[PDB]
C-alpha cells in the first residue's frame, strides 16, 4: 500500500488503452514523479510476465536520456511505475517552438536518442516503439536532455540471438523484417531511428499512404527519397547516415555505437549544416497536428 499512502495524484499526462500516466508528488519529500498506474486485476499468467518484465527493463536502465525509475509499488488491483517527473514535453513540440533549428540541433538531439538506442541494446533490451510521443525532454532548466520514455513494449535479448518476438510497433516506423514476419532484434531500433531522422530533417516521415497496406509496401522496398527542394540544402553526411540506418538488410544495418561514431554526429560543428530550416519547422507542425488527430 505504499503509493495510495505515500503519494498525491494529480492530472493525467496521457492515457492508453491499457495503463495511465498521472503526475504525483511524494507527501514526505515533496518531490514531484510521473506515475504509471496499471490495472492488474484478472490478469493472466501472460500479462503478468509482461508486467513484471516492464518493471524489471525500467529498473535496470540507469542513463541521463533515458526516464529514470524512482520505485515500483504493487497494490492489491493496481502496479505503480513511479519515474523522476520531466516537465520539458515532447520533443516534437519544442523543436516547432524554436526560431533557430538546424541540422547541428537535429544531429544533436539524434545522438542523445542514439546514446539511449545503445544504453537498452548494451542491456540487451530492444525497445521496439520508438516514437515521437515517446521522446520527452528535460526542462530547459536542467539541461534539456532527450528521455527516451514507455518500455511497455520492450523485449529482452540475450547476446544477437534473433527471433520473431511478435508484432508490436507502430506502423509509419514498423522494420521491414517486422512486417515480412521475419526473425527480428536489436536492428529494428535503428529502423526506427532513421524514420526519426529523416523526420527530424524534413519534417515529413519518409514512407507515407493513405493506404496503410501501400504504406507497408514502400516499406518493405526501403523506397524512401531525398526530393529536391527541401533535401538540396542538406549535407550528404546527413543523407547517408539516413541511408546506412534505412537499409532494408538488417544484418548491413548500422549500429547505435556505430552511428555514434558518424562525423555527421561525433564531428557536429564541422560536418553538420548550421543554417535554419524554416521549412522543417513548418512542415512539422502540420506532422504533429495529424498525429494528434
Ligand atoms: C506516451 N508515453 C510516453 C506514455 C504515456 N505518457 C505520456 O504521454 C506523457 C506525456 C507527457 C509527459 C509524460 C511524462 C513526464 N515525465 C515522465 C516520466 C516518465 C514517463 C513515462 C515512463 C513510462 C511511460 S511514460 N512519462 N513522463 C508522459
Amino acid at each position: 500500500t505504499r503509493f495510495t499512502d505515500e503519494y498525491q495524484l494529480f492530472e493525467e499526462l496521457g492515457k492508453g488503452a491499457f495503463s495511465v500516466v498521472r503526475r504525483c508528488m511524494k507527501i514526505p519529500t515533496g518531490q514531484e514523479y510521473a506515475a504509471k498506474i496499471i490495472n492488474t486485476k484478472k490478469l493472466s499468467a501472460r500479462d503478468h510476465q509482461k508486467l513484471e518484465r516492464e518493471a524489471r527493463i525500467c529498473r535496470l536502465l540507469k542513463h541521463p536520456n533515458i526516464v529514470r525509475l524512482h520505485d515500483s509499488i504493487s497494490e492489491e488491483g493496481f502496479h505503480y511505475l513511479v519515474f523522476d517527473l520531466v516537465t520539458g514535453g515532447e520533443l516534437f513540440e519544442d523543436i516547432v517552438a524554436r526560431e533557430y533549428y538546424s541540422e547541428a540541433d537535429a544531429s544533436h538531439c539524434i545522438q542523445q536518442i542514439l546514446e539511449s538506442v545503445n544504453h537498452c541494446h548494451l542491456n540487451g533490451i530492444v525497445h521496439r516503439d520508438l516514437k515521437p510521443e515517446n521522446l520527452l525532454l528535460a526542462s530547459k532548466s536542467k539541461g534539456a536532455a532527450v528521455k527516451l520514455a514507455d518500455f511497455g513494449l520492450a523485449i529482452e535479448v540475450q547476446g544477437d540471438q534473433q527471433a520473431w518476438f511478435g508484432f508490436a510497433g507502430t506502423p509509419g516506423y514498423l522494420s521491414p523484417e517486422v512486417l515480412r514476419k521475419d526473425p527480428y532484434g536489436k536492428p529494428v531500433d535503428m529502423w526506427a531511428c532513421g524514420v526519426i531522422l529523416y523526420i527530424l530533417l524534413v519534417g515529413y516521415p519518409p514512407f507515407w499512404d493513405e493506404d496503410q497496406h501501400r504504406l507497408y509496401q514502400q516499406i518493405k522496398a526501403g523506397a524512401y527519397d531525398f526530393p529536391s527542394p527541401e533535401w538540396d540544402t542538406v549535407t550528404p553526411e546527413a543523407k547517408d547516415l539516413i541511408n546506412k540506418m534505412l537499409t532494408i538488410n538488417p544484418a548491413k544495418r548500422i549500429t547505435a555505437s556505430e552511428a555514434l561514431k558518424h562525423p555527421w554526429i561525433c564531428q557536429r560543428s564541422t560536418v553538420a549544416s548550421m543554417m535554419h530550416r524554416q521549412e522543417t519547422v513548418d512542415c512539422l507542425k502540420k506532422f504533429n497536428a495529424r498525429r494528434k488527430l
